[PDB]
């Protein structure tokens, strides 16, 4: 989705990472520039699933007013590394998805890139389980970001008022 | 899991395979050795996912009585090849999965191959809608697993026995 | 490493397809935009490997003059299908490479595809053993590329002047 | 090519490798059961590779004295991990190895592990660069292995009698 030189960084990820506690309805707060976000309000829903993992739904408003949603299925490929995902959207190539740090109840910082030659493609996200997201959480998760690569300059703030969005 | 000379042989899966009409219940009707069967009287249930691809519910009787069963998802991470499967089971590294042949409403050619440098490890299976299919079919079936060297000789026969599996 | 809607297609690729009549030096004669090309009169050389698959040695020119290359390996995974490569550059994460069209002692087209969701980055060329290449065979290698979605107007001219590149 | 229970385990892999300093000539001295060693006096040479990476040379004694060898290419293709490579033997699909210890002028260990979904098949190796090694630096080695689940039991000690070899 967003490409940029050097190999794929390597950052941490939330340490005993526990997806029963990550199902629910997570809001976009900022993220960096991608393919498949065409508009703004982006929700996505996680929930139980009778496999392995869990499903995917997620949801925007285009500006024409047109709602727009996928479904995926998620899943930690390696057990021993939970927070280590591989996304499986519809009509879609695997994705990885890496939850960098995740308080369950507030906010989540999700990475993933994907190597290409000398340079690499990456998408990062500041979520939260409400539209707006506290200023100094967003600040920490911003730090965090700067460390593998991301600049903070880069990112697109996502619309998340009430009133346009319902 | 069954380790044989030479890598993997690529044979082809069933042309637009549509997982919709693969859905329901399975029996093993013959397998060859792995490390997962356990007992007899196996089967397999695919079910619908809410994202993509199916779930599966595979599940045996021990020969003390004891029912075992795992869960798992599968997808097909190449929407252009929906025969071509992946599963992933819990507790599991995921495995490939190839609907080699089908006729959704009566049998089914399973083959599962991984590659060991110059040897490789595979699973194969014909299954049933019901506890048996005719000998003709199965003896069909079995013609194509020596078309890409498997051994019909060395298949178990899976116990389907109405008295034994009840 | 050029962005294009959908997951990567899969073209055809030359048939019975023989590195070693592939071997020496090809000139690069249009490419889709890239991030590895800062310059111009690129070439790459493909050599002898004394293991398996052959070598690489690609070099191009600055606009200040400096010359710039690096070293890889090209590896053909599956025998079975020896016009897909993997190439292994120096300081760069493994890279798709197939040959869909070569006549081996003037023209061929390249082509790398690796998915990004429901994107895909691409790299597609023209390659000759000579500086120039006739007209009436860069259209058809355009006829082929635009079969599997490349626009001609997308293209970028590679700089061969025999004086420029000297 | 050993098969285990469980999924394959993540050692530590030597720090700081160099493969510049790994090549030359190496014996077995003892390594896990196999499919691809069909006699004694085994060898693997390493050389320079005009690509990346480095070339393979690997040569046995079959009991009736007939020398059989193989030639490959080695490759870490993550440069940021050169211990973790991947070896490209002439017609078998890519495995892996790792070199977990080695002090570069006597000793190595080798190590290679493929998932076969709850269960992993295993490669271990302890070479040196003589026909033999002392007893200490094996016992060693053999210490490392136990930490990961591979039985000093299993384990095969091969011949490299002088005059046997000869
Ligand atoms: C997404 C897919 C993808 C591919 C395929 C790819 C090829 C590729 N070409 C490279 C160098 C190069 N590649 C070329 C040119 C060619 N390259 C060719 O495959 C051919 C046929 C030519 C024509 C001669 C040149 C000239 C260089 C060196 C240029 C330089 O470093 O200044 C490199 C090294 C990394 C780098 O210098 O940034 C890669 C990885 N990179 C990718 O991201
Ligand atoms: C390079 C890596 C990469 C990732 C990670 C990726 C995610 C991804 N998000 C998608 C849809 C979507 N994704 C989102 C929003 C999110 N998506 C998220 O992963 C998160 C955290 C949110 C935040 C809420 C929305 C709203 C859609 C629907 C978009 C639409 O239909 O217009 C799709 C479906 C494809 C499509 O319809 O275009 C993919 C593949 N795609 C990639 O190429
Ligand atoms: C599951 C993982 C896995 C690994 C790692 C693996 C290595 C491997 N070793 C091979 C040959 C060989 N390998 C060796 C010896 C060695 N090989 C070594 O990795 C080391 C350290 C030595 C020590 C000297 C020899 C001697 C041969 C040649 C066998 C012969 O031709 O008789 C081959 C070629 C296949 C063949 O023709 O038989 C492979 C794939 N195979 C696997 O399935
Ligand atoms: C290398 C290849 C490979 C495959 C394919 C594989 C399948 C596989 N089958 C499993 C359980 C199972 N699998 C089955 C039966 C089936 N399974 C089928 O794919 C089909 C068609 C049936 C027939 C109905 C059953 C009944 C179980 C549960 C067994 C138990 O509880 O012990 C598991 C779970 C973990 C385990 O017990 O090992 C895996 C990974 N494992 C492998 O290593
Ligand atoms: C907005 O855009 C989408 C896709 O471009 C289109 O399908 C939809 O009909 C548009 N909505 C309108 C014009 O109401
Ligand atoms: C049946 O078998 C399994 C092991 O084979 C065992 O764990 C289980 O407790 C047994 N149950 C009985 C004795 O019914
Ligand atoms: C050529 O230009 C590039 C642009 O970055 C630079 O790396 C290099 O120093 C230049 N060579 C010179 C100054 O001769
Ligand atoms: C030795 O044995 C192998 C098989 O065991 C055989 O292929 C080889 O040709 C034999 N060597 C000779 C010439 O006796």
């Amino acid at each position: 989705s967003f490409i940029k030189p050097g190999r794929c960084p390597k950052p941490a990820v939330q340490e005993d990472f526990d997806a029963a506690r990550y199902l629910g309805v997570w809001y976009d707060i900022q993220r960096l520039p991608n393919k498949f976000q065409k508009g703004e309000c982006a929700t996505a829903t996680y929930s139980l699933s009778p496999g392995v993992g869990f499903s995917v739904f997620n949801r925007e408003r285009l500006a024409n007013g047109t709602i727009k949603s996928v479904i995926g299925s998620a899943i930690a490929e390696d057990p021993c590394e939970p927070a280590k995902l591989q996304f499986f959207h519809e009509n879609a190539a695997p994705v990885p998805y890496w939850v960098l740090s995740t308080d369950y109840d507030n906010y989540a910082l999700v990475y993933s890139c994907i190597n290409l030659g000398a340079s690499h493609a990456a998408y990062a996200s500041i979520v939260s389980r409400q539209p707006t997201l506290p200023e100094e959480t967003i600040k920490k998760l911003q730090g965090t970001m700067s460390s593998f690569g991301v600049g903070v300059d880069t990112l697109l703030t996502t619309n998340q008022d009430a009133a346009y969005c319902s």
